[PDB]
């Protein structure tokens, strides 16, 4: 019923790059999803205490959210675009794993995921 530590957003010994694909993930992908009317539940880690979801972290063992993604991108946490893509996909998947079809939160995730897919379809070739 308690919250875990959040995911890492800083690790000085993890090697880092700033690639055109990662820049796109920040300037296009994250910015597009973040501004969306359905972004708010996904803008920070799930607070299973305040939301009274005492089983959330019993079920979701790889938590991820756009707050975490945003910090990762802004602090050049990643080596490659696939790492970041995997974070978005983890976020969507968790939502679908925890919730039931047609729950509001699932429709919200689906709307963001549609946009995500459209933006990833035009990830630029590496420079
Ligand atoms: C800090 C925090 O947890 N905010 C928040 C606000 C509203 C909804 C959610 C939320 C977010 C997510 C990802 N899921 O799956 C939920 C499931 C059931 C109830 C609520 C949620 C999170």
């Amino acid at each position: 019923s308690m919250n875990p530590p959040p995911p890492e957003t800083s690790n000085p010994n993890k090697p880092k790059r700033q690639t055109n694909q990662l820049q796109y993930l920040l300037r296009v992908v994250l910015k597009t999803l973040w501004k969306h009317q359905f972004a708010w539940p996904f803008q920070q880690p799930v607070d299973a205490v305040k939301l009274n979801l005492p089983d959330y972290y019993k079920i979701i063992k790889t938590p991820m959210d756009m707050g975490t993604i945003k910090k990762r991108l802004e602090n050049n946490y990643y080596w490659n675009a696939q790492e970041c893509i995997q974070d978005f996909n983890t976020m969507f998947t968790n939502c679908y794993i925890y919730n039931k079809p047609g729950d509001d939160i699932v429709l919200m995730a689906e709307a963001l995921e549609k946009l995500f897919l459209q933006k990833i379809n035009e990830l630029p070739t590496e420079e």
